[PDB]
């Protein structure tokens, strides 16, 4: 839907009234959108007169076409998603008479790489010395990671944007999956057919995204190969001192980033796995749930 002349139409059955939305301090500001804490009174339904404390998601003042349709399209692929505990919950928008609002769960511990930096083994005024990561933690936030994308994967929908910067964590310590405004709906068809120049994180892109111009939920696989290095690097960036211009020929050549130093060979070749040169050989998620299962019961004892 070209923007400019498209509206909104009404959807009742998220609609949350502008009236008792109060918008509070910026959480985020990407370059597509911007994040807001808020109170939103009512929407539990099970306390009706309570407000909750919510984050709000808007176009900024110098927002382009692109950056409306990707609030719409992140909006409705969170409707079609549904509910599930590893990813970040959709509460109601605020689409009519006004700006779009869409209206998410607050997550008050932040975003995942944020989170892991903070907890790393010993200046930073961020840091968090009584929460440091044990690698049980690393495992089991791996592993709802997994099940987010277990369960997105069985929605038939593919991320296309994995990546510690789009986990949020909550005040329990819940990984939830956010960030949905590339995500895409590929019921029906046998894979999602890329531009010539995508909009995708390179350093996260599977290479038959890269070289083929094609997605499947193989290389939303892929990426989390890359997320899993980010946790075992406690928020460490992808392919260190590689420039994404110099990666493309590495990749093609078969470079693989190394072991990361809190990491098992085990979890290493996961990563490896999740890796690998032909999509359909790298495990599902529904696989990686399993291992990560099993790893993580052996862990906890």
């Amino acid at each position: 839907a070209g923007v400019s002349e498209y509206e909104l139409p009404e959807d009742p059955k998220w609609e949350f009234p502008r009236d008792k939305l109060t918008l509070g301090k910026p959480l985020g500001e990407g370059a597509f959108g911007q994040v807001v804490m808020a109170e939103a009174v009512g929407i539990d339904k099970d306390k009706p007169k309570e407000a909750v404390t919510v984050a709000v998601k808007m176009l900024k003042d110098d927002a382009t076409e692109k950056d409306l349709s990707d609030l719409v399209s992140e909006m409705e692929m969170m409707k079609m998603i549904g509910k599930h505990k590893n990813i970040i919950n959709l509460l109601g928008a605020c689409t009519q008479d006004g700006p779009l609002y869409v209206i998410v769960a607050y997550a008050s511990k932040g975003n995942l790489r944020e989170y892991l930096r903070a907890r790393r083994p010993p200046y930073d005024i961020n840091r968090v010395p009584e929460e440091q990561m044990t690698f049980k933690d690393l495992v089991s936030c791996t592993y709802q990671l997994a099940r987010g994308m277990e369960y997105l994967a069985s929605q038939k929908c593919i991320h296309r944007d994995l990546a510690a910067r789009n986990v949020l964590v909550t005040e329990n310590n819940v990984m939830k999956i956010a960030d949905f405004g590339l995500a895409r709906d590929i019921n029906n068809i046998d894979y999602y057919k890329m531009t010539t120049n995508g909009r995708l994180p390179v350093k996260w892109m599977a290479p038959e995204a890269l070289f083929d111009r094609v997605y499947t939920h193989q290389s939303d696989v892929w990426s989390f190969g890359v997320l899993m290095w980010e946790i075992f690097t406690l928020g460490g960036s992808p392919y260190p001192g590689i420039p994404v211009e110099e990666l493309f020929k590495l990749l093609k050549e078969g470079h693989r980033m190394d072991k990361p130093a809190n990491c098992t060979n085990e979890l290493y070749m996961m990563m490896r796995d999740c890796w690998h040169a032909v999509p359909s050989q790298r495990p599902t998620f529904k696989q990686l749930v399993e291992d990560l299962d099993r790893i993580l019961t052996l862990t906890t004892n």
